[PDB]
Protein backbone atom coordinates (compact mmCIF):
# COMPACT_ATOMS: atom_id res chain seq x y z
CA UNK A 1 0.00 0.00 0.00
CA UNK A 2 0.86 3.59 -0.08
CA UNK A 3 3.01 4.66 2.81
CA UNK A 4 0.99 7.33 4.15
CA UNK A 5 -1.90 5.16 4.50
CA UNK A 6 -0.21 2.33 6.19
CA UNK A 7 0.85 4.67 8.67
CA UNK A 8 -2.89 6.25 9.04
CA UNK A 9 -4.15 2.36 9.25
CA UNK A 10 -1.70 1.83 12.27
CA UNK A 11 -2.49 5.18 13.77
CA UNK A 12 -5.87 4.44 13.70
CA UNK A 13 -5.58 0.92 14.95
CA UNK A 14 -3.18 2.53 18.39
CA UNK A 15 -6.44 5.09 18.76
CA UNK A 16 -8.88 2.15 18.64
CA UNK A 17 -6.54 -0.26 20.66
CA UNK A 18 -6.82 2.16 24.20
CA UNK A 19 -10.52 1.85 23.69
CA UNK A 20 -10.61 -1.94 23.67
CA UNK A 21 -12.11 -4.47 26.39
CA UNK A 22 -8.11 -6.31 26.34
CA UNK A 23 -6.35 -2.88 27.07
CA UNK A 24 -9.26 -1.61 29.83
CA UNK A 25 -8.67 -5.32 31.35
CA UNK A 26 -4.66 -5.33 30.90
CA UNK A 27 -4.32 -1.77 32.23
CA UNK A 28 -5.98 -2.87 35.77
CA UNK A 29 -3.94 -6.03 35.70
CA UNK A 30 -0.61 -3.85 35.30
CA UNK A 31 -1.63 -1.28 38.25
CA UNK A 32 -2.85 -4.06 40.48
CA UNK A 33 0.45 -5.82 39.89
CA UNK A 34 2.45 -2.64 40.62
CA UNK A 35 0.25 -1.72 43.81
CA UNK A 36 -0.66 1.16 42.36
CA UNK A 37 3.08 2.86 42.13
CA UNK A 38 5.43 4.21 39.95
CA UNK A 39 7.97 2.16 39.10
CA UNK A 40 10.43 4.27 37.72
CA UNK A 41 10.02 5.78 41.53
CA UNK A 42 10.28 2.98 42.67
CA UNK A 43 13.80 1.85 41.75
CA UNK A 44 14.72 5.09 42.37
CA UNK A 45 13.86 4.29 46.02
CA UNK A 46 10.65 6.74 46.02
CA UNK A 47 7.39 6.13 46.56
CA UNK A 48 4.70 7.73 44.29
CA UNK A 49 1.17 7.00 43.31
CA UNK A 50 1.35 5.55 39.61
CA UNK A 51 -1.52 7.84 37.10
CA UNK A 52 -0.80 5.63 33.83
CA UNK A 53 0.57 2.89 32.66
CA UNK A 54 2.56 3.17 29.64
CA UNK A 55 3.67 0.84 27.28
CA UNK A 56 7.69 0.39 27.31
CA UNK A 57 8.62 -0.01 23.89
CA UNK A 58 6.40 2.62 22.29
CA UNK A 59 2.69 0.76 21.07
CA UNK A 60 3.38 2.62 17.56
CA UNK A 61 7.13 0.77 17.93
CA UNK A 62 5.96 -2.81 18.36
CA UNK A 63 2.28 -3.60 17.53
CA UNK A 64 3.07 -7.25 18.98
CA UNK A 65 3.50 -6.41 22.20
CA UNK A 66 0.81 -4.31 22.82
CA UNK A 67 -0.46 -6.06 25.68
CA UNK A 68 2.42 -8.03 27.27
CA UNK A 69 2.99 -7.11 30.87
CA UNK A 70 6.38 -7.08 30.80
CA UNK A 71 6.15 -4.72 28.34
CA UNK A 72 3.84 -2.24 30.50
CA UNK A 73 4.82 -0.09 33.74
CA UNK A 74 2.74 2.18 36.02
CA UNK A 75 4.02 5.63 35.92
CA UNK A 76 3.59 8.88 37.99
CA UNK A 77 3.18 12.01 35.53
CA UNK A 78 6.82 13.23 35.88
CA UNK A 79 8.28 9.49 34.98
CA UNK A 80 6.00 9.61 31.80
CA UNK A 81 7.13 12.71 31.15
CA UNK A 82 10.92 11.84 31.58
CA UNK A 83 10.13 8.58 29.45
CA UNK A 84 8.79 10.48 26.56
CA UNK A 85 11.86 12.53 26.28
CA UNK A 86 13.89 8.95 26.62
CA UNK A 87 11.96 7.48 23.84
CA UNK A 88 12.30 10.28 21.41
CA UNK A 89 16.15 9.60 21.83
CA UNK A 90 15.66 6.53 20.73
CA UNK A 91 12.60 6.67 18.13
CA UNK A 92 12.73 10.22 17.42
ZN1 LIG B 1 7.63 8.25 39.11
Amino acid sequence: NDKEYDKHKRNQQARAFYHSREWERTRLAVLAKDNYLCQHCLKEKKITRAVIVDHITPLLVDWSKRLDMDNLQSLCQACHNRKTAEDKRRYG
